[PDB]
């Protein structure tokens, strides 16, 4: 008369959680989750009496190979260890053929994990950065010129040889002087030089002014670098290693995706020489961790947004996402349990009880405020890096000073 | 055969269009698009003739209030006014109750579409603009008066005259060097000309100073630019509008979510006014064309992924998908093609023909350059042309100096 | 009764709206007194008839002083022209003398409301602000002595005295212009004249480099900030004046108030001038927004915020909530409807209707919401008044330098 | 007669205090605050003798729901352990349900505090802090071996070293005026020496624009600092706790009020562990004191006016009042005491008696009143203490500068 069934369960931190009484209790105590009360909420429709289980592989697990022989979770559906399974598992027509699904519960797609960037040491240069490359060019050759114009005007007979000092060394001299703001030796006697002396006046104060504002705006609000925008990007770089959870089934859509820019990343994890799949959450957790960034993991995005949330907050999504997929229960073929849960499915999609169980398990164990910069730095003074570069500039061209005065010695050594 | 099959069908790029010259064609060849290919696809599977037939209020429909009355393409299909439904129409319980689908065939989510905002490129001569013209001229008047009290000033009769060099010309050049910061190669040196070198150089001290604390400040404020993402926003943003088509069901979707995100955008929604809903999808996207970016529009990723790479390449996606959906073909409940319909699908999704005719239609007709992808955020960089006038103005100047020392040598040939 | 009452209302925004159609709908049917229907759920249990009747003075009503004489709302009930009022009318015993009360349904206070404050214009000499009158001062003083110093050290006997150019008139010059970094072709030649001459220019260097900065600063970031905040304020106040509604309870309060402080701004407006009273809202209103800088308005903080969501948003809160006090049912003594009816609202207040009663109006009409620093409107270009003063400082010294030239020129005359 | 009825009372500044001398002293005169001295207007009114006794748990109590079992002062007056009690405990349906009150004879708003914000005294040589101690070092040697290094080149003999000025003095002397910006008298004539000028040039240039960015962003990042105001944003900052008193009536107003902020204030107050719960306002306040800008605490408003006037002054209420609320005295259901103790009240409200005891016990007490009026330091300007010491560097430079001519003097004097 009575009858009893046994359950599949995975210990997903976002779907179960192991109770801290875990040394002594019965599965349909150890846990709770949104698995369990979700299971709970079955057996209150249905009335059915159960236990749960983990999944005795303790894993997805992947098929056979060359049999595609099920694997343990699998497995313990279709050879009588279980008859009703309660799993975020993925819903696809290979399993389908199998065994039964129920409607699916959500809706959800895969993402790619990475670790939150951070400042990187300044570079030796950079103290150039803010005036851009090439209007230093355009300052050399503006300089040239200036210089020559000058030279020329003032030599091209004003009436003679010998009549002033501006010999072109010094007009170049009196060229430089007149940038960096310093003393002024000599000024044009006539009027045309005067003429060439002055824009070259206001042509300095303006670059100066605008490079002085611009370095004090960059040194407010840094809000700096976005290594990549998408997986369009891991797709055209290879510095950056990935993979996803073996066994998953993004590794089956991949098999056999037809998308180009899927069937050429599908191409190369084929080919990738090291090990780029990981067997556990965990594991693909700790290698992007790791790996300073330089790997990047792929999962479902409901475990993302889990984790997220769970400090520290030093990983991040990018992207918007791959895919849409359904999770739901799963039975196997013939079993009388079928229907009468798929009913009550129906019941809680229709009820949205299950808005009620997101918001209990994700919504509830939001913490990181840090997003929106819920407290503000304070500036500190300038690293000696940050403008290390003029010293060595310094210290060269007195070396290079030095030599000229030798060789120009030895030159009048006779 | 035993009769054409009526098919039911609105005008929608690229599910379904006008040909060129429809007017000239046959009634079923008048039109071309995905669906049509598809509707070839379908009587080849089936071995049955149909009959193209535009919806008559040219929508999906909805159930009507306090009547349950069904309208549109579904009023069509429970009354018996049509066969078959070929339409991009979404999958929702609501309206599966009364209509029987296929397998989908295609996954979509919501997207959120708004205006491209700006070609921001810097005038030439724009580095003025901390000080506005009045100052600029002001300056000029200020310039001359100095110059003509200092020589007004310095030539007198001493009751030696001749003891000082501040002739009228170096009265000039002294004080626009001075103007500068750039030194000077004299100074004056009697009791009245000193003051007016004090007020002078207080005069460019506040100056030089204001101007350059000015232009820092214009790019601070630039700095923080900080655009609207994630749709996060539109939680608290006001300043922005937007709206969804009418009749959709993704009105029923928002009026029937409860989620706080969704249950404030539905609020929202309900009470704004004037109405920002729109019935029909091309005057909606021209709603955000007008509005040049007051108006936001919420439709179908599918719709604003095909759009957006069309040749005006005015507008662009913002955020990522709201929620999953999918489509399915629909017939009355009980159509006893229903099942050879199904199994039709399912051949064509096997076959890959549901990529053949999208490839066809879509990546050809993707005619935008997809230039200034976002690919280096400014990189805080000063660009070039942000200063370029200074380069024109000391060409020009140093130009004129030529052409002033040729007529200097012509005078001094000759005089 | 018999059988039939006629409620007391009167037309608020925040309590009663006329419909649009109020030329042709009667009866309650005119209105949305969700505010009073339910409180009318022993109008319900009763099954008598209800009419939302307007008060007929208008008004909140009074109590006269001397002849005692009952006002509006007040004369209606205590003369028996009306029978019950749910009207949003405060609790106070002068009231309780003739009439009583259900329980409050909710609690308010005084609050006190004013114009929103505004960018006046800029100040003629506000080019100074920031570095304020002190170091303005010192500047002087350090100028004279550093130039005293110099002329002394100076002219120590050279060995013959005055072998160089340092005079006091040029030593004054000298440092001046070297305070304004200028061209100074003079130079001190000597140990100690050398060593004055460094600190003064690190000293400029100082100065120029913290006032550049600092009006940098100033650019970027406005607070209008507040006047006033508090009722001592109000006691210290200048030119702003404040009064009351005209025939209002608080009116009556500040007459029984005899804490010092309330004490003294009742006998000023006691003593204060006629018409510093208002009797209506929009009397009020109209008067704050008459009001450019002039007067201030006391209202119950529910109106001030039913007022501050509304258009035009030129209108705040300032200061806290001077008291507090409840609004509830008030009715003839001892009335066979006014004691059930305080089962109703106890037991509304029970079921917590009071939230909807709230929502509806306070927040749906949310409207004119949060505003804050997120994005404005471009700085623009510095306007002439934000620099006037130097103009005026300059032709002014112009206009003088002339006069020293003919007064020295009449001095050597002779 | 009236076995000398027992008062139940809990200790609280300024309610009740313990004498100074209570080590020694008997009877009820062991006592002194604003309730022991209104029960002698009740004994007055009521004719009869009473003692004080203490409330053996110390609080307020609570239902002890799952259980239903009173406590604290609830509990000795339910339980017939307390004839009546005098405490600041407010009046609230479910506990007028219990006890019967008198007409309140004041009235209370719920209260935030927080520690006061550390005043930001300047520093001595703060206006140093923009550029670092080793920048600061390395620069007094890079000017040493520039100016040796110019010396150096400019006298080995030119092929003779009479034809140039540049000695060692005057090397030092160039290198500090170029370096200021302040121009010099001479120039270098060989190209050795001109590379050497424009090298030390372009390094000024780089560090004086380096420090004044610097000095500007450092301004400009504290302006906007934008502190917590009417501390409502409690409900959606997290990096500053707060606190509330356990057992307390805000305890049950936080679990039963429904108000949306309320509801997340309350979801907080439940999850957040180490718990914001306390058993006592002195420790309580004592946390606050320790746990100084991280954290907060509510209260009545009535006692944070009370505690902030104290000495220390090191405390504020912030914001205003939560909710209005008043205080009755209680006694069990039907006690004959109650209607006498209701008249009381209402005599000594309607005398004013009321203020006669509070005046004593705040106004006395204030002893804090030190804020900004009359003219305000936070607006914009600069204080002279920011800027002090380089007042001082100049003054001590000049005060040097006669020493040396005194010196001077001592070796000519006697040449
Ligand atoms: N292990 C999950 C997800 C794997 C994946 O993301 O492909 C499943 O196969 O259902
Ligand atoms: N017509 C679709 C929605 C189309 C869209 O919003 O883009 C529906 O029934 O929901
Ligand atoms: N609502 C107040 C009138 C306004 C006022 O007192 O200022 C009353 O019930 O009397
Ligand atoms: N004395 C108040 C304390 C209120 C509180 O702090 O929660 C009471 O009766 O509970």
């Amino acid at each position: 008369e009575q009858k009893t069934v046994v359950v599949t369960t995975i210990l997903e931190s976002p779907y179960v959680m192991m109770k801290k009484n875990h040394e002594m209790l019965e599965g349909n105590e150890r846990y709770e989750g949104y698995c369990v009360d979700l299971a709970a909420e079955i057996a209150k429709h249905c009335g059915f009496k159960y236990k749960l289980t983990i999944v005795g592989d303790g894993k997805y697990g992947a098929r056979d190979a060359d049999t595609k022989i099920w694997n343990g979770m699998v497995g313990e559906l279709v050879y009588g260890k279980a008859d009703i399974a309660i799993a975020p598992l993925t819903i696809t027509l290979v399993r389908e053929e199998v065994i039964d699904f129920s409607k699916p519960f959500m809706s959800l797609g895969i993402s790619i994990m990475i670790k939150k960037p951070q400042k990187s040491k300044p570079g030796v240069f950079s103290f150039l950065d803010p005036l851009a490359y090439e209007i230093w060019m355009c300052i050399v050759f503006a300089y040239i010129g200036v210089s020559v114009v000058l030279f020329l005007v003032s030599r091209f007979s004003p009436y003679s040889e010998s009549t002033n000092e501006f010999g072109i060394f010094n007009s170049l001299w009196f060229s430089l002087g007149a940038f960096m703001q310093q003393g002024c030796d000599i000024s044009p006697r006539s009027l045309s030089g005067r003429i060439v002396g002055g824009v070259w006046w206001f042509f300095t104060l303006i670059i100066i002014s605008s490079y002085t504002a611009n370095l004090a705006a960059f040194l407010t609000v840094e809000r700096m670098v976005s290594p990549i925008e998408s997986a369009e990007d891991l797709s055209k770089q290879t510095e950056i290693a990935y993979g996803t959870l073996d066994s998953g089934s993004t590794k089956e859509f991949f098999r056999r995706s037809k998308i180009a820019v899927f069937d050429k990343m599908w191409t190369y994890m084929r080919s990738a020489e090291p090990s780029v799949f990981v067997r556990t959450t965990a594991e693909g957790v700790a290698r992007v961790r790791k790996s300073k960034g330089k790997y990047a993991y792929l999962l479902e995005s409901t475990m993302n947004e889990y984790i997220e949330q769970r400090k520290p907050c030093d990983t991040m999504k990018v992207g918007g996402n791959l895919d849409s997929k359904g999770y739901g229960i799963a039975t196997p073929k013939g079993s009388s349990l079928g229907t009468p849960v798929n009913l009550a499915v129906l019941k809680l999609s229709e009820q949205g009880v299950l808005d009620k169980l997101k918001n209990k398990w994700w919504y509830d164990k939001g913490e990181c405020g840090a997003k929106d910069s819920g407290s503000k730095e304070k500036t500190s003074a300038l690293s000696l890096s940050n403008v290390a570069g003029v010293f060595y500039i310094l210290v060269g061209g007195l070396g290079l000073a030095m030599l000229v005065a030798l060789i120009e010695f030895c030159y009048k050594s006779r």
